[PDB]
């Protein structure tokens, strides 16, 4: 099943951040309150907002960030790119080892879903190859944030911003610049056609034999060049070297060479799946990486 | 898409429970920390133990409590059905406010897998029709709790305690009573047939209402009793009362009669859906409550 990471050290540096009649969550660590720069948008500013201009017009105690009962009061603020990063008076205790970083395509991470500054809920998420990601966000949600924990240490590596048309999310690193070609304006985007991560779908192909599922294996084989011919006609990501080494211990722990579970796939791709299902699911599953399946398992 | 309650609350309550060297987990809340029995156990006792019997021969200081690699003394024991109680010296300061509930079949909750007592992930379970639920369970992770939280407040409604031969989980709640047949033995013990979750599939149908997906809608509808009978044919759970009235909210949201909602699953069972798709699926959801699907949403 899809497994986040347990939320405990993320919930406690969610606070809320209003400005004039627009709400939403930031993320305090140490004196630093950072939150979408957005939150200082009125109606008539979200549609070309000209940000410098629009903050120089701000005061500190323009802003109202709440941790809790208690106000933390702005003493200073300055924006990074699509982020705002508000200094307070006030050091969160609760501030865990931590490290911003830039995932890419392909990568997951987990969401905690927050609105006005409380947590919500829990998921994982994958940086899509288009840069998108598919939420569940609504109304309130921007400033929730995604990471990943690593031993004790939390790598924060995505804050939400908006939605599509199409239903999906976007959203910047921890420096404020948007995964994708998008911008934090008011106004209909579309993005790039979405591909499917092959790396992964291969990696939850060897989950489902881990879990004695084996329907859709053949004898057949294939070259990496061939295979990638085949992926790419059906918009699938192509499978480097690097990510056949990556999948290795998983064809060590299977006994399944990494392009022969290729071959499956091609076959897969082929014929569909004909009304059978792998791991639950009529489709191919795409979110898991190599490293979440071998923790897993 | 499944979304667990954030695991937190859930964090700083979770110690490790030493007896030997059998180490799983427990639930420190208060000045008592729960744990699946057993703990007393030696992997051979495990064939076919005594819990009375072993109990008898165990004191205070044979259980190694720890919260990371700080000891917390035992100062009480005792065995509630399939469960320990441990009195500690020390209450936990993290304790939430909390309740034990025993949850119904079809009902979900949260999981926070644990090793050693340090959480490892969060996932969202159902209780299956046959009180088992999937997990992702490796050796270690006994003790490990299920949850809800409302409000203030965390439900425990589950502590993990086995894996059967299918591969599929079983286990208490938080007083130590198994859901299901099962008992905490290692013994070949089998789950009864699964049977599809109907209240959950009919929530599902409303949130497919709600985000305009209502091509399935018919201009029937039928009583309680008949579709019970038919939906049984289809290896789909009968509704009870409860069930009705957890779909109110999501009947009074979209202006379809619960029983109307049955007469047009009822439909879809008996024609099938005719290459159609519903919320871009061929295949009927049974893992999200009417709860969850307010929880999303919303
Ligand atoms: C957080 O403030 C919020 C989260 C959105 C709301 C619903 N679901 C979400 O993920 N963000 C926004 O509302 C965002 C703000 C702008 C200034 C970046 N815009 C947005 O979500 O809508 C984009 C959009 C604009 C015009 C249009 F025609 C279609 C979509
Ligand atoms: C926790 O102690 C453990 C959890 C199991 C182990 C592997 N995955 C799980 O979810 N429980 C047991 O091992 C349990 C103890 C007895 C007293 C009930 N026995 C059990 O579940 O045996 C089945 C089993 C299957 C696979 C496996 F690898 C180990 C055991």
């Amino acid at each position: 099943r899809k497994m986040a990471f347990p939320s405990g050290k993320v919930e406690g540096c969610m606070v809320q951040v209003t400005c004039g009649t627009t709400t939403l969550n930031g993320l305090w660590l140490d004196d630093v309150v950072y939150c979408p720069r957005h939150v200082i948008c009125t109606s008539e500013d979200m549609l070309n907002p000209n940000y410098e201009d629009l903050l120089i017009r701000k005061s500190n105690h323009n802003f109202l960030v709440q941790a809790g009962n208690v106000q933390l009061r702005v003493i200073g603020h300055s924006m990074q790119n699509c982020v705002l990063k508000l200094k307070v008076d006030t050091a969160n205790p609760k501030t865990p080892k931590y490290k911003f970083v830039r995932i890419q395509p392909g990568q997951t991470f987990s969401v905690l879903a927050c609105y006005n500054g409380s947590p919500s809920g829990v998921y994982q998420c994958a940086m899509r190859p288009n840069f998108t990601i598919k939420g569940s966000f609504l109304n309130g949600s921007c400033g929730s944030v995604g990471f990943n924990i690593d031993y004790d240490c939390v790598s924060f590596c995505y804050m939400h911003h908006m939605e599509l048309p199409t239903g999906v999310h976007a959203g910047t690193d921890l420096e404020g610049n948007f995964y994708g070609p998008f911008v934090d304006r008011q106004t209909a985007q579309a993005a790039g056609t979405d591909t499917t991560i092959t790396v992964n779908v291969l990696a939850w192909l060897y989950a489902a034999v881990i879990n004695g599922d084996r329907w859709f294996l053949n004898r057949f084989t294939t070259t990496l060049n061939d295979f990638n011919l085949v992926a790419m006609k059906y918009n699938y990501e192509p499978l480097t070297q690097d990510h056949v080494d990556i999948l290795g211990p998983l064809s060590a722990q299977t006994g399944i060479a990494v392009l022969d579970m290729c071959a499956s796939l091609k076959e897969l791709l082929q014929n569909g799946m004909n009304g059978r299902t792998i791991l639950g699911s009529a489709l191919l599953e795409d979110e898991f990486t190599p490293f979440d399946v071998v923790r897993q398992c």
